[PDB]
């Protein structure tokens, strides 16, 4: 297994980003998964952005907090390759995990909520712990949607020997720490955005300047402009993890 | 100038680590700076810490939320290089900001803390307002010590063409986003953390994993191991921002 | 000087119980002053939950953190008995603050909301202050929309012999504990909500239980059944405060 | 069955005021429960602490946050009569139910721990659930040591009808609003505290308006005084809730 995972669709630049230059690319890998949280014009994921990421080349896509924001979210979770934090509550429409095959050999994606300054969920550690053992694969791969650097860290040594690779998201923001922990397993604390680095975390500047100086509600407004495509490329050979790389890529 | 900007000092292997190979490259700058907020023993600055650090030939020592850990630091704040958060009240020991003069240039270094997922203080934005009005140099580097990139992006615009350069900490992880925005200020998200990484965000990994998995406290125990030296060096030339750029140093 | 004060008016319910009540016991007090912030459909303050207040019977309305809810407020907040939390930053629309004069005595009345688990205001101590300093008045009323206790109680202390009474809100829940602090000033953790309380906070049961339950987004919606009025009764004279009672009326 | 429910006792004056004045109404209830979690000096419970409780004829005595700042509370938790949440993660030492007994009739006692402006910790309701479904008696108490008041309430309507009585704690301040909810179950969103109330939360007021206004750490510093005894009657009867109504003694 060759694997590329995409950082953080932001928006229509993001969506765009990917549509433009995943064709390109998708042959060098054997499964491409992104995370699809904010495709929907920067909330969410609705029936369209949903197609244009799978008619892009995306095998599977992943939510986050904001999975709910669009009613056709639900159509989407029943029959579709798209997955939720697997540590929402019993009860929680979709699925928090996915098995992807390819080439005989099988994948299993997992997305976790960390919980630091983030909402009340489940247990992440454990309910990868249950996960785990009911169902094994040739690969693992674990996104943590995390705002905390510990608790995506503490979660990859905790997943280190168990899972192949553990990459976060949430942050907006590639990290510079690609690495294999001592155990084997791949790690980057964030994969990045993809979308347009003109503006605030996928919204415009000027919104979310006016949101920090009036400490006044300013509702979103997704940023436009010219993006940048991040994502991490996962190197699984013979069972075992075998390289890491970040992937960026500048819209001309 | 040429400036040196090194990345939170954690602990023993932090202070190694900048002792061991900061010597070495000494002489490539005008002026190093190094955020010591972690140095003594992974908690707060301490005389010996301090001491270290100058020796090994940091100019400039600024804090954070662990300022306040170790009373030695009072005297350093009021006799010697050392900063801490702008941010704070009125009645708060030392000072927010700190004007180095090198070969009759001169740089006003200013640190500021974030306020989202962290303690209230006074307001970042407008508590850099009043000091650049009054407060005048060659070129200014602000250092914003916080958790969310929002608040930091929203901070390194509001300084846009104001600050030289815009450089972020707490987070611990090298980001690779270091850029020129649109009216030429220098900025990068998180300059990362000058320790092992054999750990989690310095802590002993086997320590931060219980606090994850029990929710009982655990007190914090300084990892120990190979280093990773993070800093980010700036250039300032013609009363301009030049060049910023992520730099790495792997201990043997 | 006898100031009735009415805890948290919430939705229909609230205002119904208003409109109903205060004109039978209007007599009993020279001035009313009324928290409004969840006045329109329990989400902020617009034209008609304003005038009905009024038309009720109440001299000045305050607000909090719902209080840029509904636009209509501006206007409200430039022309109308109208205030919003003092520790908001510079420029931020509406007074912090408002004077009452019946015959001849005046009562300053000042809302200050409280920023632990709540949002990154300016020092509300600091912030009163400031006022304090440069506003007189025989009498003083501070209203502290806060949600921790401690915070409330610490304003409260730091204004001890300075405010005739300070006055907590945004708990929603009536507190037992209206007392003299050792300076004189008179205090009372939480005023209490008015509205209905079949019902959590004012919002439907099913509708919160669904929030906790699920951890999935639920759109508020105000519950409906009989009121309960709650306030609380200030007797200020010979510009000392005298008395401070809780004051309860179930509708019938 | 009538249950006294004493409110959280804070360092010396609470366990005074419990030890001074319990042993004059003791005979006026058939089981007495109290939390303790802040009883040893305002944090956590030790051996002194809990001897006294008991001495004072508390048959069984809670926890909460600070449940663990004292390693003698692990003998306690092993095997006295102390609880500590139930919502704490598997492999948590001690348990968080017990069973009482008095004269044919059963009494389950529960304590869980709310998770808004709290740590993470297991979800609650569902713990409820389980716990219920093992352990059954004539009668259930549910005592639910959290800061948000509407998940206090929604876990109190959550439980309505099949708890007897549910009384919350944590926020040391009595609330005037016992009640009985739609299906029979008694409410009260705060006990209030046991100890001297010229404090802040049982803190020291100097200490505590320090932390405030210099945004720096304070030292925790239980108050010293005259105490208020805070406590909950209730009332069990034909297998229903019949009565629940607060109770204070101010310290002579
Ligand atoms: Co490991
Ligand atoms: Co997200
Ligand atoms: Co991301
Ligand atoms: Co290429
Ligand atoms: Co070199
Ligand atoms: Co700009
Ligand atoms: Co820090
Ligand atoms: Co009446
Ligand atoms: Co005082
Ligand atoms: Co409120
Ligand atoms: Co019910
Ligand atoms: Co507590
Ligand atoms: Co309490």
């Amino acid at each position: 297994m060759r694997v590329l995972f995409i950082g953080d669709v932001m928006a229509e630049p993001g969506l765009r980003a990917v549509g433009l230059h995943l064709p390109d690319i998708r042959d060098r890998y054997d499964l491409v998964i992104a995370n699809g949280e904010n495709a929907a014009r920067g909330k969410g994921l609705d029936r369209r952005s949903y197609r244009l990421l799978r008619e892009a080349g995306v095998d599977l896509v992943s939510l986050g907090n904001h999975a709910w924001d669009h009613k056709e979210v639900y159509a989407l979770l029943e029959s579709e390759p798209v997955v939720r934090p697997l540590n929402y509550p019993p009860g929680t429409p979709g699925k928090g995990f996915w098995r992807l095959e390819v080439g005989g050999e099988s994948l299993l994606f997992v997305q976790v909520m960390g919980r630091i300054f983030m909402d009340p969920l489940d247990d992440p550690f454990r309910a990868l712990d249950r996960l785990l053992e009911e169902e094994k694969a040739d690969y693992v791969l674990v996104e943590v949607h995390a705002e905390a650097t510990s608790e995506k860290m503490a979660l990859a040594h905790y997943l280190d020997g168990r899972a192949s690779a553990v990459l976060g998201t949430h942050t907006h923001v590639p990290t510079l720490d690609a690495t294999r922990l001592p155990k084997g397993t791949l790690y980057q604390t964030d994969v990045g955005m993809t979308g347009t680095y003109h503006s605030i975390i996928g919204g415009e500047v000027e919104t979310f300047l006016a949101r920090f100086l009036t400490g006044r509600p300013q509702p979103f407004r997704a940023a436009q402009g010219k993006a940048r495509f991040h994502a991490t490329e996962l190197v699984f050979e013979g069972g075992r993890p075998v390289a890491i790389s970040p992937y960026v890529w500048e819209e001309p």
